[PDB]
């Protein structure tokens, strides 16, 4: 431990450039006898490192005299620090090949140094310098040529051959260059202030001096904490310079204006209720290690390089400028060269409790402490009185929540990619994060290059609010709400407090384009990074989004848009897309009507079950028709298409089940099958027979099941382990529209659930066999003491966080990657053929104009995916990795009679 700290100490000395005081303290350790112990050979490198660095060669030689007096050898590191030292003051060829004769007779070689020891382009390019004075031929190795992956997959992805039309982004080369200005400065500010949507009284009684009063209070606070914050500094110098270990660097690492700044902030935010101790503290230290991470990737020249690479980047994403050779974001940024260690748990908790406990002393209020100990710091009462007098219209965020202004930067590995200073990782999960992140480390480097260019893909999309819809929401909010429509009115607190923040910084983006990074989860499924778009299966958010670019119609383009208007009403679902079409030139005059007058009028998309992208679809429909050529008209409207129930779709496809086929609509059809139905009549008459049986329960839910519980239903029991979308959900659709009494909600959900599992059971005969399978080898290997993992068909690996769970959950998550890399390979595929394609909840947007070809390309890799023996190569991994278990797993279910290629011909695959 104490070692850990000391350590961390010389890092952060080396960081902050406080080389004194490092040797200092390094002398007073050798120099007393129980502490020169302690000390330790890294931390004497690092030593060596910074006095190099700096160019102390008396320093350097004096710290390898230490060394060697305390028993220790030179390693790698520490002639690295020499040779570097050496070539920034040009010492003679004499003492470099001295110093070199040294090195070699130690045992070690000057090729492995380079390989070995981690050092910056500045020092590598000093230390060879300082070894071309005796040593002029040596040269490093040459880089070889990137590795390219060839799986039976990706191999036309990756392919030279394929001939490719990548998609540019419509903004010029210059306007990305200043949107990118932008966002380096807004995430360099990390706060980002944006005016509320709630209508602002202004009054002078009571809010103007809340406000004034407040003023006050945050000046006084901003003085104290600024005389406590030099105080405890000065205190922490004397406390290192008398011998001990303390947090001084620490401290004067990040500003003291930006620490006062973070505190305030942090005391703004604090909710009413009140917040923890221990996670203040967290919060306090994790935000120190971000902010000093910014401004040391500032200072450092990192953001000019980042900012020269970009430049150029941009330049295969511009439209006006184009480069030698197409390639992917990733594959260019890799070619150009992409620019190149988290503190102790024991520092960070002292760095927050020294910040949280200088907080709440120098907090101080007519003169009365503002938080109390009740270890939860709850504010005052007063205090928040006076905030809630006050009412601030401007509202604050992160830099990283902010949607980001620029393209983001490619994923070229797990940690390289996304927003611009701020590390991002691969995978959004915490639980057993560590074990995802080191398993995808660890597996070869071009098994992943798949899944980062399917997540560069993803998130280099622009969206830009509708403006309209943004506006007759935000009049629906601001006038007591309309919960019909979905929109809040002032549980229902939280909702409003939530659409809130959304609305604003909707706001806030009304006249600029932004970029929407994405992640992924342990199971594959890609989500936005910013935490605020994690509500994208609202209709109003949905209507809310549109795509900057637009594409002209086409000849289908009106066509498909009128039949993504009746898909989204609703009225016509068994229908097919002649019919669909022949409605919607029938309800013309009303799409007209609502696309003209929304607010006042007959309101016939408020008769809709997306009233929202309802009449979003009429306003489109509506501008596009209106115009002289419709096909010369450009839509931005996002066109979705869904497969009913992909994870029956993937289950019936598993096991060629004809059956199962048909009823998920997979085989060739005139008229579209709702598997929703079947399973609704399938459950109806399973309630018919346990009421004449005697169940309560089937008896009084009688009548009430309809498509939309049954389909909640299915999604829970096909693509639910507890988790979105699952019983809760369930519990919620029913109660909306529940005439029967409430108090047996619970118990009917689950008679519900259990009756849909068994009706689905006993339909898909494939569905049945592969489930039973996957759950007892999960079962078994987790009897085993092992946690279940595998690899996607891409080659992803996958595990369970869950530490039966594991035999509940297997199934769904391996059904889960199995979706996310049918829409890799789908995405991957529309962007070599030049379509912006998108996955936002299991419904694959796209652009009115592309949606055929989008629908021929998930055919085609869902039928190339599902061709693959999927789970004789799982059974095959499970067993080499976990070795009745391999009786279990070699009894793979046995395939039905179905020739998937009928699924290309499928014209209602996805609809
Ligand atoms: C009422 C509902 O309006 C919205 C509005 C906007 C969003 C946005 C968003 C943010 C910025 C921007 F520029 C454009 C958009 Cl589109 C993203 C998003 O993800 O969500 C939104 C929701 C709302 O805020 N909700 C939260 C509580 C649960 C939801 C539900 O109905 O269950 C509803």
């Amino acid at each position: 431990g104490q070692q850990q700290r000391l350590l961390a100490f010389f890092k952060c000395c080396l960081l902050t450039d406080q080389l004194p005081l490092a040797h200092h303290l390094l002398v007073v350790h050798h120099g007393q006898r129980q502490k020169r112990k302690l000390l330790t050979l890294d931390m004497y490198n690092a030593v060596m490192l910074g006095w190099a660095r700096q160019g102390a060669f008396k320093e350097l030689v004096y710290v390898l005299f230490m060394v060697k007096d305390a028993g220790l050898t030179p390693d790698l590191l520490s002639y690295a620090a020499a040779l570097q030292c050496m070539g920034r003051q040009d010492q003679d060829a004499g003492t470099i090949e001295r110093c070199l004769e040294q090195m070699s007779q130690e045992g070690l070689k000057l090729q492995a140094l380079f390989t070995a020891v981690l050092l910056s382009e500045e020092d590598r390019a000093t230390v060879l310098k300082a070894v071309h004075k005796v040593k002029p031929t040596f040269s490093l190795p040459p880089q070889l040529p990137p590795p390219v992956n060839t799986s039976k997959l990706l191999r036309d992805v990756y392919a030279k051959d394929g001939r490719v039309s990548y998609p540019k982004l419509h903004l010029p080369l210059k306007t990305l260059q200043c949107l990118f200005e932008k966002q380096l400065h807004m995430e360099l500010a990390s706060r980002v202030c944006v005016v509320s949507v709630e209508k602002p009284t202004l009054p002078s009684k009571e809010v103007k001096h809340a406000r004034k009063t407040l003023k006050t209070l945050r000046d006084q606070w901003e003085k104290a904490l600024c005389r406590a914050l030099r105080e405890t500094k000065n205190r922490l110098e004397r406390e290192v310079y008398e011998g001990r270990f303390s947090l001084y660097p620490f401290l004067c690492l990040l500003d003291e204006r930006e620490v006062v700044r973070m505190l305030l902030q942090v005391l703004q935010a604090l909710p009413a209720q009140g917040e923890s101790f221990t996670t203040l503290a967290r919060e306090l230290s994790a935000r120190t290690f971000s902010r000093h991470v910014v401004q040391r990737q500032r200072v450092s020249g990192q953001v000019q390089a980042l900012q020269n690479h970009y430049r150029k980047y941009l330049c295969l994403l511009a439209s006006d400028a184009e480069v030698p050779e197409p390639c992917l974001p990733r594959q260019y940024w890799e070619a150009l060269g992409a620019p190149e260690q988290p503190w102790p748990l024991p520092v960070q908790m002292e760095l927050g409790k020294l910040l949280a406990e200088m907080l709440v002393q120098a907090t101080q209020m007519p003169l009365v402490p503002v938080l109390y100990h009740v270890g939860i710091l709850k504010p005052h009462p007063a205090y928040v009185q006076l905030l809630e007098k006050a009412a601030e219209p401007t509202l604050t965020f992160e830099a990283v929540d902010v949607p980001m202004l620029c393209p983001p930067l490619p994923w070229t590995s797990p940690h390289s990619g996304a927003f611009l200073l701020s590390p991002t990782k691969l995978m959004r999960t915490v639980e057993g994060a560590t074990q995802h992140q080191e398993l995808l480390e660890t597996c070869p480097p071009t098994a992943l290059h798949g899944a980062l260019d399917a997540l560069t893909q993803l998130g280099n999309c622009a969206w830009r609010v509708n403006g309209r819809v943004l506006d007759l929401v935000l009049q629906l909010f601001q006038a007591k709400g309309c919960p019909q429509l979905g929109v809040p009115a002032p549980e229902m607190h939280s909702l409003r407090a939530e659409a809130l923040y959304r609305l604003s910084l909707a706001q806030h983006l009304r006249d600029r384009v932004f970029w929407l990074p994405h992640n992924m989860d342990f199971r594959g499924r890609t989500y936005p990074c910013p935490p605020h778009f994690n509500h994208l299966g609202s209709d109003v958010a949905r209507a809310l989004l549109e795509f900057a670019q637009g594409r002209p119609l086409g000849p289908h383009g009106l066509d498909w848009l009128k039949i993504h208007l009746v898909n989204l009403t609703g009225l016509k679902k068994r229908e097919p897309l002649r019919k669909r079409l022949a409605f919607a030139e029938e309800v013309m005059d009303d799409i007209l009507d609502s696309a003209d007058q929304p607010l006042t009028g007959r309101k016939w998309w408020m008769g809709a079950e997306e009233p929202w992208q309802t009449l979003a679809c009429c306003m489109e429909v509506a501008n596009a028709v209106r115009a002289s050529d419709p096909a010369a008209y450009v839509s931005h409207l996002p066109v979705h298409q869904d497969g009913s129930c992909n994870g029956l779709q993937h289950y019936a496809a598993l096991g060629r089940d004809s059956v199962g086929a048909a009823s998920v609509n997979l085989e060739p059809s005139d008229v579209p099958q709702d598997v929703y139905s079947g399973v609704a009549a399938q459950v109806e008459v399973f309630r018919r027979q346990d009421a004449q049986r005697g169940m309560r329960v089937a008896q009084v839910l009688e009548g009430f099941i309809t498509r939309k519980v049954v389909k909640q239903t299915v999604m829970t029991v096909v693509y639910g382990v507890t988790r979105y979308g699952g019983r809760l959900q369930i519990e919620k659709r029913l109660r909306e529209l529940s005439d029967f009494p409430q108090e047996f909600v619970w118990e009917a959900s689950h008679y519900l659930v259990r009756q849909v599992f068994k009706s689905l059971q006993e339909m898909f005969s494939g569905t049945r066999a592969i489930q039973h399978w996957l759950t007892e080898s999960a079962r078994l290997i987790s009897h085993m003491g092992s946690v279940v993992e595998w690899v996607t068909p891409l080659g992803v690996p996958v595990i369970q966080p869950y530490r039966r769970k594991q035999k509940n959950g297997f199934p769904p998550n391996f059904i889960h990657s199995l979706d996310s890399s049918h829409m890799m390979l789908t995405a991957l595929h529309c962007y070599r053929k030049g379509l912006t394609f998108v996955s936002v909840h299991d419904c694959y947007w796209t652009h009115a104009a592309d949606v055929s070809v989008m629908n021929q390309v998930c055919r085609e890799q869902f039928v190339r995916l599902h061709s693959e023996p999927i789970l004789q190569d799982l059974s095959r991994f499970l067993v080499k990795r976990f070795c009745q278990l391999k009786e279990t797993l070699q009894a793979v279910p046995k395939p039905g009679a179905f020739d998937l290629e009928q699924v290309k011909r499928s014209t209602y695959f996805f609809s």
